[PDB]
């Protein structure tokens, strides 16, 4: 199971990973996508994740795409995990670098609370543009389900967890 995380809360845990590697020695039954609309995987943990699967998850995605149209900001969905996990939650927070309400990341958090136990990734952080602490106050106050944290920048996870509240 999880191993070197340190426990934050009753059901949040974090640790200093690379969430590809994580996800690929735990092969948890759900590892969080930071997702797009789109499922457009790019760059990020989703550049990331999807290069991990061979580009499997991204031919996946733009089937589920053609076939259901976009997610809502704030949504998510259920696809293969692939090599990774049981199950890819493809969770969209709201991305600051295109404007979006940072309001959003409370309901994209809430997402988490359908799934017993996943590994995830700060949701908005990175390359969404929100403040990855304003992003684990909100994951703490939101996700009651358990979640194991993936942040890959340890100069970020230790500021994390030296401000935690
Ligand atoms: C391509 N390098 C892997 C990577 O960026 N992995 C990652 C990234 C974040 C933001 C959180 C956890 N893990």
């Amino acid at each position: 199971s999880f191993s070197g995380y340190l426990k934050l809360t009753d059901n949040v845990y974090i640790k200093n990973a690379d969430i590809v590697e994580e996800a690929k020695k735990v092969k948890p039954t759900v590892v969080v996508n930071a997702a797009n609309v789109y499922l457009k995987h790019g760059g990020g943990v989703a550049g990331a994740l999807n290069k991990a699967t061979n580009n499997a998850m991204q031919v996946e995605s733009d089937d589920y795409i053609a076939t259901n149209g976009p997610l809502k900001v704030g949504g998510s969905c259920v696809l293969s995990g692939h090599n990774l996990a049981k199950h890819c939650l493809h969770v969209v927070g709201p991305n600051v670098n295109k404007g979006e309400d940072i309001q959003l990341l409370k309901s994209a958090y809430e997402n988490f609370n359908q799934h017993e136990v996943l590994l995830a990734p700060l949701l908005s952080a990175g390359i969404f543009g929100a403040d990855p602490i304003h992003s684990l106050r909100v994951c703490v106050d939101t996700v009651r389900t358990n979640v194991y944290l993936a942040v890959f920048d340890k100069n970020l996870y230790d500021k994390l967890v030296s401000s935690f509240l």
